[PDB]
């Protein structure tokens, strides 16, 4: 299997984030410091990946530095979340993320590092400014000292009030673990111009809402159909169909893939004003999307 | 101001009933007996109307007869929930809804009477069959009796796992406080007439959800549109629109009217003209 | 009865403080914007109270402007409550604070005006420091010169991570409606001196009196008294923990509807507490 | 490692007993049907269990039964739910039952099975009474037909309305997972001797607040201990101690063992010494 | 020989019923509770039927089904009487019946089940309306479900202020053991129309007084001869007939049938023949 670590100082966010990865972010409000390590078992295109999620409570992390074997050992990749809102202890959050990369050589493993710059909201980040990014910048030139080029290293940008930036940094993750063909990218693309100026932005995702495979024309349709899926797969859980709002039409759609449990969903979006997309053209995609997923 | 008044005792559903009315009801799993009497204000087209939820805890029912000014006079309408999968409460229930009836009787008003037959779960009803219809006669004939013809008495059956057994009878309750014009079911009607072999189903409703105006073109029809109705809302609300599924079309529309706050909600379902629903909706607005 | 309006721009946090108020902080990740006027009714003390939840947006704001009489009338006091973390609206939340304060004029109402500097959290607060201190000290100068002394205004920090911030300032600002006799703080300061801390509670469990030794036992008990609550009202007592321990008690007066909730807190007699809830039931 | 699998037909309530559990039924009102096996890791006195949640829904359940080796294989408890109250559904239910069995034995394995009737809840039960038992009585006599004393079976009557019914059996069910020593039973039982008539009960809990050991004097000390307990732990969590209610004292201790990650939890119900818990203490240490 | 079986709970009226079959009631007052199981032997027309009359309390009821073939093999007609005042113990009284009906299904015999529904009062009755009557109701759904159509169960409302409502339901349940020819009510039926409307009500009563035949013009008509005729047998044994009272004649006769030991009683009452009468009895003589 596969071994995804959440780790960082306690308050930095890791719980927050697995919340929403689960859909489930009516209990952020409810949420206590974790106890330990909580850890749960997912499924990513028919490959199983056990999530630990490592309380950041001082009283923890000493734990587990005391048996790091337990904790730190066969991990694959370690998400390493820090509250960029929290000057006061980034000095401690460097300290023991040094304290985790330490225990990581002593291991002889090499996972991947994937850094959650988190609650970078966007009223937070609109009103620091240039002042918020060069601390960022100060940071990874800490990160880089300690890592040494001994460790493939990520950096993320993530905020609760933005679920684009924890799901695609959590599916980018996941497709390094997992690489993709070449072919996806082009077969999306190739798609998309096959429709002639009549697509602004496609989705692909799982059963799990984690991003397969995408396509954005512009940065305008990037926003508006990345804020808007949420709520169509919402509906679709809930409940093909064809959606119409405001000045774009939806085309959602789900589909197997024979290796993987449940099904995938693709959404595609157009202008109102453009021709409706031929049923045979988007299952000609649907097929190549089952022969390269 | 009209009031309307929750009455029954306690654990027959009360709080749950008005949990799904405020479109809360992830909040059912969390509530706590209701201390007293609870109250709240919401607009129905254009006119206030306080809500009062009593709890029904032995304790608070005898506060409420020691002082019936306080609680139970002005009331305009008094919906009494009673829970039918409670058989060896119900005697109690029937006894405390006699005392209610007294002090309206002793303050000499006559509100609006509406009976809850709560938790009439769709799994609960299909195992329990025609003995939960008979007990539920046996306790409309208990109630004719206590009313000896002096008041309205509407009846329901509801749930919370049947969204719109609970939205409908509400909607019916308030409709019967505020009438309306007899045009609106003929324009309703007319507009249906208007689409050929093409129009299933139409719901209006205002922004509380209540449902202001209704067509079915059949049980079948009727299913589709009040199961699906709910999640088109929480979409609408989340984010004109138009939703193809299955074989169906649906056309989602806002207007507003003169007296009310808030805009109402139309919502149109056919087997899969702009103009017919923009004049649809200048009549409505002329009407409603 | 009284009139309470929450109001402020959206996202400021109204919703939110209501929620603390009600005991319900679970339902804080599930909010949403508010739809125009979301009005509810609540008793203190043997009073009504109508408290007004104003949805922010600017929709509703150009609603309320339009209907001045049907949402501004006959208030008794205002809740503004501003994002002190947002400073990118402030221009925007201070020019709507003057639209509301003209509205006031025009129906020549005075309502108290309690300024809510919300989002104050402990860790904004401590990364900010006299940075922020100095930006609330230009909102209470642009205040000032639109109140120009026909308002009293009253300010308090708040924040959902800090609950004895809100619940205090709410107290506070309804005991200003309804003010209270010298004699229940001398009481209470009197029977401590015959005691680290002392709250008198009501059954919205707001505070009606309270007596605090010194900084570290008030942050003792205002942090451990919501616990306390959830056990007795879930379930007098006499609790032991750590170095202090901790008496309960339950108590009616006339005017009032539920009992008021007593904690004692003392460093680790039934006569002494019954006299002392006697006179509390004598001057309340 | 050990696993543990919930299953059962959909609307059963797997989920929600997982969620009582979890200590998180403020979740409950918001629960969905479940999509195929959800699985999660917790421990339980050092050892790490995994828990499989089965989703119900037909559509699932084909999925189970046409690869037993990914759902079925290295179960070390088999529980299965049936909603009680769903009689027009309990044929359907056993028929599964059979399936799953029959899975078993084509693995060679036999895993410990645990039947909850679930939605046990004291309304339902006390209006239903005898028909009730009588129908839990036709249910024990076909799954054992079903056995066929092949595998080893145990029951309990279990209801969100009831949390001390989901907590016991669940800790029942672990503890023969993971036997314990004659002697704890045997210390427990002498401490609360050497108390003479001052011991109502004692509960021994883990950080998961399940039942590592018990007491209770009689019937009326087990309500009182097992309704308070929740609130006790709530209030130390959030927050060793001494509490008097009514006429009752509590005394609360954490300690831990060599073998476990957290403190297990201790509180004794007295009617109303500090060197004698502390030696209380370090015997449970050296038997658990 | 028969076997009937008087049983139910304590207090609900067993032995009182059964004095006022013994032309007893003197002794009501004077009654304990019965202990264990009191049996006579009585005979109707020929036949000799054992009369058990078990007591009630609690520790005669378990001894009863501990040792089950003592007392309820071979019952040709089980009475299940049952307190119709008590609500409190009527869920006791159901679980008792519903012991009872079990004990039954292992002796594999299917006796008659017959319930008295007992002091049915007219005070009681009459005050207590239709409530009184949803609760006989609701008993009645209770034993259908218990009894599965397995047996055939009849009922009777009982009090031992009204003789008639315990006379004719005994006679009613002896005359289900032992079916009548169809030519008695033809017999009757034609005796009565052969005088013109000069017949009101016939009766055709045993040693025991309990009802072989009956006949009523009209309602009126039975409630006269009804409350009338135990003080025309009291007079008669005291001491063929004839009596004048107010508008009404009443001609009394004795007659034997060849099988039964002891003569019949025929009572006849007109507006005010001997060989229509002689006639008639010698019909019945050779059809009862
Ligand atoms: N403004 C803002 N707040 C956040 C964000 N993410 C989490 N929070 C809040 O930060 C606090 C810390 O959340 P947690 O998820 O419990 O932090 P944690 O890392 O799991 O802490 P431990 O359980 O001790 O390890 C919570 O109150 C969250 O509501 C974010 O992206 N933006
Ligand atoms: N099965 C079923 N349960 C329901 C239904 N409605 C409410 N309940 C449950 O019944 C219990 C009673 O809920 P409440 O709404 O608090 O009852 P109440 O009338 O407000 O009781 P008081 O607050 O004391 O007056 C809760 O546990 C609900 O979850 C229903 O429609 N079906
Ligand atoms: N950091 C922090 N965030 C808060 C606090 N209070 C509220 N929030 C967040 O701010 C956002 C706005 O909350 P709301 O209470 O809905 O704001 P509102 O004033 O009611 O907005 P409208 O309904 O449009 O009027 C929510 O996401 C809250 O979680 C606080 O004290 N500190
Ligand atoms: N009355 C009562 N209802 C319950 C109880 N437990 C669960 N429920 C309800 O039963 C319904 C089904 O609950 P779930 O836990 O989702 O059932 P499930 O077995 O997980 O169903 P699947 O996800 O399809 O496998 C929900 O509406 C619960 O509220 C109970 O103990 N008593
Ligand atoms: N009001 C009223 N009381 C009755 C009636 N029948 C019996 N009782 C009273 O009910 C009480 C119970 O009478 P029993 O005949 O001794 O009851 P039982 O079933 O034989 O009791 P056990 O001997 O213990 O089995 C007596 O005090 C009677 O006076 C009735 O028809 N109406
Ligand atoms: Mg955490
Ligand atoms: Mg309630
Ligand atoms: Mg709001
Ligand atoms: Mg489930
Ligand atoms: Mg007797």
């Amino acid at each position: 299997s596969e071994k995804i670590l959440f780790t960082g100082l306690d308050n930095s966010g890791k719980t927050s984030i697995i919340k929403v990865l689960q859909k489930e972010i009516s209990q952020i409000a409810m949420l206590k410091p974790t106890r330990q390590a909580q850890r749960k078992i997912f499924e990513f295109l028919g490959n199983d990946i056990s999530e630990w999620d490592l309380g950041g409570q001082e009283k923890y992390r000493i734990a587990y530095l005391k048996e790091p074997t337990k904790y730190f050992d066969r991990s694959n990749v370690c998400i390493y979340v820090i509250d960029i809102q929290d000057r006061g202890r980034m000095e401690e959050s460097i300290s023991y993320f040094s304290d985790v990369i330490k225990e990581f050589r002593k291991l002889e493993i090499s996972p991947l590092i994937y850094i959650f710059f988190h609650k970078f909201d966007p009223t937070y980040a609109k009103n620091e400014g240039i002042h918020l990014e060069g601390l960022i910048s100060q940071l990874k030139d800490e990160i880089r000292n300690i890592i040494e080029e001994e460790f493939n290293v990520s950096y993320s940008n993530t905020t609760i009030y933005d679920l684009w930036s924890i799901i695609s940094s959590f599916s980018d993750l996941l497709l390094k673990i997992f690489p993709q063909s070449e072919l996806l990218d082009k077969t999306i693309q190739e798609f998309a111009e096959s429709l002639d100026s009549n697509c602004n932005a496609i989705l692909v995702l799982d059963s799990n809402s984690l991003v397969i495979g995408q396509f954005f024309e512009n940065e305008e349709s990037k926003q508006i159909l990345t804020k808007s899926t949420p709520y169509f797969l919402t509906l679709n859980d809930s409940l093909s169909m064809i959606i119409e709002r405001g000045n774009k039409r939806f085309f959602t759609d789900q589909f197997r893939i024979k290796r993987a449990s449940e099904p995938l969903f693709l959404i595609i979006m157009t202008p109102k004003r453009g021709e409706h997309l031929l049923r045979e053209k988007i299952d000609s995609f649907i097929t190549l999307l089952q022969g390269i997923i």
